[PDB]
C-alpha cells in the first residue's frame, strides 16, 4: 500500500484543509493508496509539526505538491521545501498549480519592484521543475500517479 | 595551502538583482577571503537552460558542507521558493543549515493578524513558515550568518 505526502498550502484555507485533504481522501480510497495528510493540526508546537511532516516525506513514495499562487504570485515556501526535500530522497515528485501561464505572463515584464522574472516558460521558480508536466489539479496529478506508479 | 576547506552554499533571490547578484556574491567573496572556507556561488547565470541550472545548483547543495539561505521577504513578505526548495534539499542530506532575514518580526507581526486576506499566518513566533526553522537562531544579515557558521563550524 503506497503512500502519498499530500503537501501545499491548503492547510492556511478557513477550513484548515478540511475540504481539499476530504476530495484527496475520496479520490485515493480504494486504491491501494493512502494519504499523508500534514501535521499541521495534529502535532502541537513548531518543532514538531516539523519533525512530523519530515517523518512523513521520509517514508512517503510520491509527493504530490500544491505549487498554486500563495499570497502573491509565487507558490507557497512550505511546500517548496517539502518538494526540495522529497527531491533530495529521491521520491517522486509531481506538482500543479491553479494557474500554469510562464511567470513573465504572471508578472507581465521580466522585471518587477526591481527584481528579474525568470523566463523559461514555467509557472513558477526553475528549481521546483524536474521535467516532469506541471498538472492542473490534484486530481490531474493522481491521475498520473495511479497510471505510471502502481 | 588549503587541502580541505569547508564549503557553503550560498542560497537566495541575489540572482534575481539588476547585476544578477554580483555586488552581493563579491560582498561573499570578500567576507570569507583568508579563511578555511569557500563559497558556492548559485550557477543561475551561469548555465543556459532551467534544467541545466537546475542540476547544477543541486550538484553545489550536495557538495557543500552548510547552507546560507536568504530567507528576507521576496516579492511579498514570504522568502524566496526556490531557496526554500534548497534548504529542503539541504535538510534531507543533512548539510549545516542557516538562514537570515532583513525582517525577522514574526509573521504574526508582518501580517497584522492571525489571519490575512482569508490565509492563515502562523503563529510560533517565526519570521517565516515553520519548515524552514530548525532549531537554529534566524540571523539578520549574511554577515551575521556566516560570522556564527566561522564560530562554531569552521576550525
Amino acid at each position: 500500500p503506497k503512500t502519498i505526502y499530500i503537501a501545499g498550502p491548503a492547510v492556511f484555507h478557513p477550513d484548515n484543509g478540511e475540504a481539499y485533504y476530504n476530495n484527496v481522501r475520496a479520490l485515493m480510497k480504494g486504491k491501494d493508496v493512502v494519504p499523508l495528510i500534514p501535521t499541521d493540526n495534529i502535532a502541537t508546537g513548531a518543532v514538531n509539526i516539523r519533525n512530523k511532516n519530515i517523518d512523513m516525506i521520509r517514508a512517503c513514495d510520491a509527493i504530490i505538491a500544491d505549487l498554486s499562487p500563495f499570497r502573491s504570485k509565487e507558490p507557497d515556501c512550505g511546500t517548496a521545501f517539502e518538494l526540495g526535500y522529497a527531491a533530495a530522497l529521491g521520491k517522486v515528485l509531481l506538482t500543479f498549480s491553479t494557474d500554469t501561464r510562464p511567470m513573465v505572463e504572471k508578472y507581465g515584464s521580466e522585471m518587477a519592484d526591481g527584481l528579474s522574472v525568470e523566463n523559461f516558460g514555467l509557472p513558477f521558480n526553475l528549481m521546483l521543475h524536474d521535467g516532469t508536466d506541471v498538472f492542473d489539479s490534484f486530481e490531474a496529478a493522481f491521475a498520473y500517479f495511479v497510471e505510471h506508479h502502481l
